[PDB]
């Protein structure tokens, strides 16, 4: 199930941080105007360029710590929270992170692992209900 999933992910994350990031802007390629320096750029020359794979692992890094303190696939309200105020995250909007999890759910039903795509999927939205109702637009 889903807390299994978090064991898996981290099990081995820098690479799964790196191939479900890489399907989310493969898929949605207009989400680089949130990424300038990663234009231009194929999967392999984004796995040679040190911020790519220590901020997409840090980014992942943390989604596991919140997924971990998850009830039932329903992100702590600080964990939201975090999230809306980071300075990093400033003009994101809540379709940024559906986005990011339609990826995610799309990268685990292709795999052959027995992920638990629909709590993913459950986490996703959960997760982009919480940033609505902690002020993110
Ligand atoms: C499509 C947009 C984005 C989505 C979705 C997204 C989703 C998430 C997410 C999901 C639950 C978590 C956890 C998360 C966490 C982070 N996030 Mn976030 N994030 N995120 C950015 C856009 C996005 N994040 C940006 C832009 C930056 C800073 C610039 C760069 O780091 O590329 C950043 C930075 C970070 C950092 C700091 C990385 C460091 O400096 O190395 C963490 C941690
Ligand atoms: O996975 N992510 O949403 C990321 C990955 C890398 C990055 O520099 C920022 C966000």
């Amino acid at each position: 199930g889903f807390k299994q999933d978090i064991a898996t992910l981290r099990g081995d994350l820098r690479t799964y941080a790196q191939d479900i990031f890489l399907a989310f802007l493969n898929k949605y390629p207009d989400e680089k105007r949130n990424f300038k320096n990663y234009v231009g750029k194929s999967d392999q020359e984004l796995k040679s360029m040190a911020k790519f794979g220590d901020h997409t692992e840090k980014v992942f890094n943390l989604m596991m710590e919140v997924a971990d303190r998850a009830t039932d696939c329903v992100p702590l309200a600080s964990d939201a929270s975090t999230l809306v105020q980071m300075k990093q995250h400033s003009g994101l909007t809540t379709g940024n992170f559906e986005k990011l999890f339609v990826a995610l759910v799309e990268y685990m039903r292709a795999s052959g692992q027995s992920f638990d795509s629909q709590s993913w999927d459950r986490f996703g939205k959960n997760l982009v209900s919480a940033l609505s109702s902690a002020g993110m637009k």
